[PDB]
């Protein structure tokens, strides 16, 4: 069989209960009107247009709203991004092996050293001037969140 039916109906009907805390109505899909509700329920509160927007970048199917399937391809790729930020936050304390909040051209050369590169202090010391932004010889957090 297929994990997905290892579920029971009642099991899935709960599941779509939950859609419905955007879903208020129950006729499954989101319009501009209920995501207007939801966003003014956490104190925000945009336009039409701008709640137009918002479900057109998540809108597969072109029709204007957002069913449940959508939704839940949007909350997916939302939880596998959180990871990938959990991950260069991770990455950022590999290379910060001192704890300091700040990349020295002598930590980058020690990993750097550590992953095979054999690059010179220049060439090392040229990354760390080419990440740089604020020009304080160090790379911060955000310089190296600059790694795309
Ligand atoms: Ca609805
Ligand atoms: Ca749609
Ligand atoms: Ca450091
Ligand atoms: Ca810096």
């Amino acid at each position: 069989g297929h994990m997905a039916d290892q579920l029971t109906e009642e099991q899935i009907a709960e599941f779509k209960e939950a859609f419905s805390l955007f879903d208020k109505d129950g006729d499954g899909t989101i319009t501009t009107k209920e995501l207007g509700t939801v966003m003014r329920s956490l104190g925000q509160n945009p336009t039409e247009a701008e709640l137009q927007d918002m479900i057109n970048e998540v809108d597969a199917d072109g029709n204007g709203t957002i069913d449940f399937p959508e939704f839940l391809t949007m909350m997916a790729r939302k939880m596998k991004d959180t990871d990938s930020e959990e991950e260069i936050r991770e990455a950022f304390r590999v290379f910060d092996k001192d704890g300091s909040g700040y990349i020295s051209a002598a930590e980058l050369r020690h990993v750097m050293t550590n992953l095979g590169e054999k690059l010179t202090d220049e060439e090392v010391d040229e990354m760390i001037r080419e990440a740089d932004i604020d020009g304080d010889g160090q790379v911060n957090y955000e310089e190296f969140v600059q790694m795309m």
